[PDB]
């Protein structure tokens, strides 16, 4: 265990012992450097300023340590690093990491006079002009990295490293690879040349490497190859060539890499063509990644014989008009990508040979219509993508041979799919439509966003039993009914941004006992007129029903009503229903009925007439409904509405009325609310008022703007007012015709005696 | 997610890994890379001139909570989002801006569009901040400014008023102006380390009320004010390290009742501590005073604080101690006094402390421990006494601590011996004074680098729970099997000792399957006959209980070549000089070997006609018996059996030539005789019978034989040849005195 050195005046370095790693700051006044030391795992030495004074240090005692990470600290000129770091006697060090920024250091064997048994090594930002003799003294060195330094390597610097395993030459900006730079690397298994400026790779560039398994040229400036560039790498298995600017690959580049397993060739822009049988006869090959290139057409024999492929990516090219038999020899192919390829159409027999194929991509192409035989023998297909195409429709037998299709994506298309699109030849054998989704019982997720869908097919809730999502946004849905909601699984049936004018529901919900059945209904020109009441009563009332509509953004589309109103702040009383089917309603009157309250409105208040308009009987059933509400406020010349007898009116409003000389014939059977404003109250008689009875329903009368004579012949009116005080809206406002003042003060004067 | 479609009229490309999608602009060379998560992060770093991202194609990436910029230059006045508009990210909840390129004078215009930002961080780029620069955020929880020289106005932070974590690290602040923290009501950390604050005024923390965990880890603080911390009623932690001040004001922490953790270390100039500095701190839990320069302490330093569970006082310059320094701390758990200059411990130091689990006293200069030092420690678990000057241990040192588990006594002047504790009072002739019998559960004990004489039997008798032990660099005289009586998986260590010899019983065994490890490396272990049992134990065996590590073992003054290895050990090399002066001649002693089981003189010497007669050195206690003859390649006067040859179990001669041999001269009591370079081939009466097949290794050899021809000896030669199978006669036999009389010669041939 390493503990802090005993405090003394000989040394000014302050050791702060932490539970994990003992810390240091040797110049106590100004800690220009700190030495974070673990027990025996690592040593972290970093300098912050120009002065070094390594000789004026307490001579720490660490002993054996695995990793020695020195950062941004100077080295003595042409002296061993362990000699320049004598103030800590690190020994038996395996890994050495040297970050250095201020000054580049020319390297020779004299800098490594203490690291004969070094396993790992790393250099960064500070190494320039490595000498050929630098690595001679090393024994059993397995890794080497030259990280972020501008460098130029003469051929032969690595000849002394026989046992080297991983070599990293990233970011060095090498201009070119001399033939024979890797002479001594006989046991090399991996190599990296990413982020360099290698102009070209000659035939003899990779001489001396035979057991190499991985290669890496991720970012270079390679303008051309040679036909025998990779011929010397018989053991190659992984190859990464990205972001290179070359125009084409030479014929037969991989003629000898029979052990190839993965080939990542992506973003190699300006790669317009691929040579004939580039990847032929590679049994071990399993993953091919040719995305983001600029290829315009693939040769037919590109993959002839490579039966071991399981993943083939070809996205983001300019690849159109695929050859028919390109994928004939790949029976293990699992994932195929063809997106962003500008494909106008694919050959009918393109995918017949692949009996097994899990996931297929065809998105972002320019497909117009899929062939019926495209998916005949894909018995293992699971995920299908067809988004962002120019599809008009789909053949009726398109999914006959893919019964295991879990998820499908058809968004951003021009699919029509009318209700009668797949109507049978008048057979009528099956109630469900003949849409191709009928055989897809395994379907789970379906997307149809941004389409021209104009219905919800019956097979989407009858045959598909495990459906759990059905996106139908931005397509021309005409309406919604309760039948189409008869799903048998938790489904988030999205229906936003459709032309859903109206929706119909029944008061009883047959939903199975489960969590919920969401229906997103945000932006629709919903008609808040008749036939929508039960939906409104459902949404506004709080209940534990399965249906959970999301109508927070939903508004109405009725100019007569409050347009742009929300249901959460909508008066359900104001729902109205026009009587368009009937023609016996009085002319020049707003004819409608409200189903919630069970009322029918005549609304002849707009016009003024000489007689009471004929009020049609509620011949329309309206669920066996027998009450009428009439507004006749403007008409004040009828002189009698005596047709009210043998009628079922329940509301009456006469803001302006003729002289109130009415007979008991006018007295109605079922009138709840009555208004007699702006009339001659003097003409009315007690016998008519006596026959008024609240037994049928509650009675409320209006005495506003009414003039009634007060005298002995007009007696008992005050008693009737007192009895009907609740009926009278303002009994005090009722006044004698000549006096114009309330008769309450003169109630004692009412009695003649 | 999906990279931009078709990459048309764009010089920047997408990688689209399954975890995150990278970007570069490699049209000529990729200067900058942008990699994004689904919604978590966006990292943006550029490595060249800013003109390379003047008009990049817009990425239109979804808004992500965390944004990062590295070494990217931006314009003088336009906001950050406007400069990086091509990213098209708006919902930012974390911003980090590393900028090594060029300092920029921040104005309030830079952060428009981030009115919901948190975890704002400005590293290495800020040079100066104008007032109300942070105004407008309206909700900020964490801020950090680091690695950049600064000089701030008092009213810079007034606008925030919701900040909880503030960090001004390595900013090179010359000093703290009063009221510079005025507007930070809800602050809860400062992290003012690595600055250059010269001193703290009384009003240096005016605007802070909900503060906790004030940090001053590295500063050039020269002095403190009396009421520096008075303005902070709530203050949980306080870290004040690596400062050049010489003393603290009296009553510095008077008003901070909530003080829970005071870390005050590495103040090399802090010569003394004020009295009752820690007074009346009930909530205090851990206090750290290590690595200071304090030389003396006041009596009332910790008065009125019973909540202390940890107290570190190590690496200081303490020379004396107060008596009641820990009177008011009955809840203490650990006490560190290591690396100080303490020469003694007060007798009444720890009567009132009972929850102490571990007590550290290493690297001090203690002369001895008082008997009642540990009298009241009912929960002591670990004890350290390393690098001290302890002479001996009192007999009742561990009387009051039965819970003790580990003990460390390295690098001490300990001189424990067999009679260092034995007293005639109540003597039981065993377990002298019981120095360690009171510790039942003593697991680990280190006595490395001491002057202990002998192993106390108490370690191997009643310390059943012992798991390890180390007696290296100690003056142990020897080892015996009786010392190995442990009842657990003990790993005893005796490396580099003065053990002359080990006496191990041949029938040593242990019933349990638990293993015992013993190391004798660098021990003299002189190799004599008694070491034969140790040699056998070291020899490879199928299974054993005492696994010996003897790779670096050496033999003291060896009879054989010096620095002999155990790989070259042999049974014959086990022979040792006998201690019986009368029994063996003074010229050379009897071998009396045990493994070899042979007795022979080491040197031939002058020689005698008759070998001396001595009793068997083994005396029936060993298989050892005389089997060899010292005389070799010498003209012996005679070889008589009565000259102890009969007493010798066997006879072995080397290049000894006898002209005449007789049956009387041949030893009958000896099982067999072996001779070489004999001058006579005649067969004696004893030679007429073949020596015993078993228990008689010595025999006759055809080689190095001289034939003698005589008619009477022909029958004896015939009898010898009948038993002989190597050859009819000697290979180098050329004798024919007018006839054939050799053993190969037939009966018909005669000597004449
Ligand atoms: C030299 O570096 C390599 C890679 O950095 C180290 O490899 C380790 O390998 C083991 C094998 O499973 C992994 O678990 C570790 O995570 C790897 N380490 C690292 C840092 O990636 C190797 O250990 C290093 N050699 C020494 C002596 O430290
Ligand atoms: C819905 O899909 C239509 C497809 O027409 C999108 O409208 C654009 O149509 C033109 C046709 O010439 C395409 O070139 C464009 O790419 C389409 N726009 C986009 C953004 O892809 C329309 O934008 C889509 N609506 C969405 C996705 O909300
Ligand atoms: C801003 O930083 C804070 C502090 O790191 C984050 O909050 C969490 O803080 C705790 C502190 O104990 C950490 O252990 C967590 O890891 C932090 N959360 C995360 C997600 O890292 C906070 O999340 C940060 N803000 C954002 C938007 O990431
Ligand atoms: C064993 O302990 C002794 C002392 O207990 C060590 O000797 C001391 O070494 C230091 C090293 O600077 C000197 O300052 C002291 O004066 C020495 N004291 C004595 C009494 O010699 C010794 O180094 C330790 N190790 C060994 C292997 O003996
Ligand atoms: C390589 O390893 C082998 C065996 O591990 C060893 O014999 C040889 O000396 C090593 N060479 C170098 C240069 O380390
Ligand atoms: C819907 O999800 C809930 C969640 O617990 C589950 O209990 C219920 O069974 C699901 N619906 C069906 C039809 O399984
Ligand atoms: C219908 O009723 C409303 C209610 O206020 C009234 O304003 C309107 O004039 C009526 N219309 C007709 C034609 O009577
Ligand atoms: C702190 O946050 C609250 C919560 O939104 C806000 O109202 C207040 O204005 C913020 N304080 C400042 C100074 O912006």
């Amino acid at each position: 265990r390493f503990t802090c050195p005993e405090e003394s005046e000989a040394s000014n370095c302050s050791c702060e012992e932490f539970p994990s790693k003992t810390h240091f700051y040797c110049p106590d006044f100004n800690p220009t450097l700190y030495v974070d030391v673990e027990d025996r795992m690592r040593v972290d030495f970093k300098c912050y300023d120009e002065p070094h004074d390594f000789k004026s240090l307490p001579n720490l005692a660490i002993g054996s340590v695995k990793l020695l990470t020195v950062v941004d600290c100077v080295l003595d000129d042409d002296r061993p690093i362990l000699e320049s770091f004598k103030f800590l006697e690190v020994a038996d060090v395996r890994s050495f990491v040297y970050n250095n920024h201020e000054n580049g250091i020319r390297y020779n064997a004299k800098y490594f006079e203490g690291m004969e048994q070094l396993e790992n090594l790393t250099l960064a930002r500070g190494v320039v002009s490595i000498d050929r003799d630098t690595f001679s003294g090393f024994l059993n060195l397995k890794r080497l990295t030259i990280e972020h330094n501008k460098l130029n390597l003469q051929p032969g610097t690595f000849e002394a490293l026989s046992n080297l395993t991983y070599l990293g030459l990233v970011y060095n900006g090498l201009n070119e690879i001399q033939p024979g730079l890797f002479d001594g690397l006989e046991s090399l298994e991996a190599l990296s040349l990413s982020y360099n400026d290698i102009k070209s790779l000659s035939a003899g560039s990779f001489n001396g490497l035979s057991s190499l398994r991985m290669l890496n040229l991720r970012v270079n400036k390679i303008e051309s190859f040679d036909a025998n560039t990779f011929a010397s790498l018989k053991e190659l298995s992984r190859l990464e060539i990205t972001l290179n600017p070359f125009v084409s690959l030479p014929r037969g580049l991989f003629s000898e890499n029979k052990k190839l397993k993965t080939l990542i060739l992506t973003n190699n822009r300006k790669l317009v063509t691929l040579p004939e049988e580039l990847l032929a006869n590679l049994k071990e090959l399993t993953v091919v990644n040719l995305s983001h290139n600029g290829v315009g057409n693939l040769p037919e024999s590109l993959l002839s014989g490579s039966s071991g492929i399981i993943e083939l990516n070809l996205g983001y090219n300019r690849l159109n008009s695929l050859p028919e038999e390109l994928l004939s020899d790949q029976p293990q192919l699992q994932v195929l990508n063809l997106d962003h390829n500008q494909l106008e159409s694919i050959p009918d027999y393109f995918l017949e040979r692949n009996v097994e194929l899990q996931t297929l991509y065809l998105s972002h192409n320019r497909l117009r219509s899929l062939s019926e035989k495209a998916f005949t023998k894909l018995k293992n297909l699971k995920e299908l993508h067809l988004e962002n195409n120019q599809l008009q429709t789909i053949p009726q037998f398109l999914f006959s041979g893919t019964p295991k299709l879990e998820e499908i994506y058809m968004q951003n298309n021009q699919l029509a799919l009318h209700a009668n699109s797949f109507i049978n030849e008048e057979l009528s054998i099956a109630d469900n439509d003949n849409t191709p989704f009928q055989v897809l019982q395994k379907l789970r997720i379906l997307h149809l966003r941004n389409n021209s869908i104009s219905t919800i097919f019956q097979d989407w809730y009858i045959n598909n039993l495990e459906m759990q999502s059905l996106d139908l946004s931005f397509n021309k849905l005409p309406g919604l009914s309760y039948t189409q909601l008869q799903f048998q699984s938790n489904i988030t049936l999205n229906l936003s941004n459709n032309e859903i004018s109206q929706v119909l529901l029944i008061d009883d919900l047959d939903l199975q006992p489960y969590q919920r059945i969401n229906v997103d209904l945000n932006h629709n020109p919903l008609n808040c007129n008749c036939n929508a009441l039960k939906f409104i009563q459902l949404i506004q009332s709080k209940a534990e029903h399965g249906l959970q509509f999301n109508v927070d953004q939903l508004r109405c589309s009725e100019p007569p009503n409050l347009l742009d109103a929300t249901m959460d702040q909508l008066q359900t009383k104001d729902l109205l229903c026009d009587f368009e089917s009937a023609d016996d309603c009085p002319k020049d009157c707003q004819c409608a009925m409200r189903l919630l309250d069970h009322t029918v409105i005549v609304n002849c208040s707009g016009r003024g007439l000489t007689e009471f308009p004929d009020l049609p009987i509620p011949s329309q059933l309206h669920e066996d409904f027998n009450a009428l509400e009439v507004h006749v406020e403007n008409n004040r010349l009828t002189k009698l509405p005596n047709l009210t007898k043998h009628n079922e009116i329940t509301q009456l409003y006469a803001r302006n009325n003729s002289i109130q000389n009415l007979l008991p014939h006018n007295i109605p059977s079922k009138l709840r609310i009555i208004d007699l404003s702006q009339n001659l109250l003097k003409m009315i008689d007690d016998s008519t008022l006596a026959q008024i009875n609240r037994s049928s329903h509650l009675e409320t009368i209006r005495l506003s703007q009414n003039q009634w004579l007060c005298d002995c012949p007009a007696s008992s009116f005050l008693i009737f007012v007192q009895q009907n005080s609740r009926l009278i809206s303002d009994m005090s406002a009722i006044r004698c015709h000549p006096s114009g003042k309330s008769l309450d003060s003169i109630t004692v004067n009412e009695l003649c005696f």
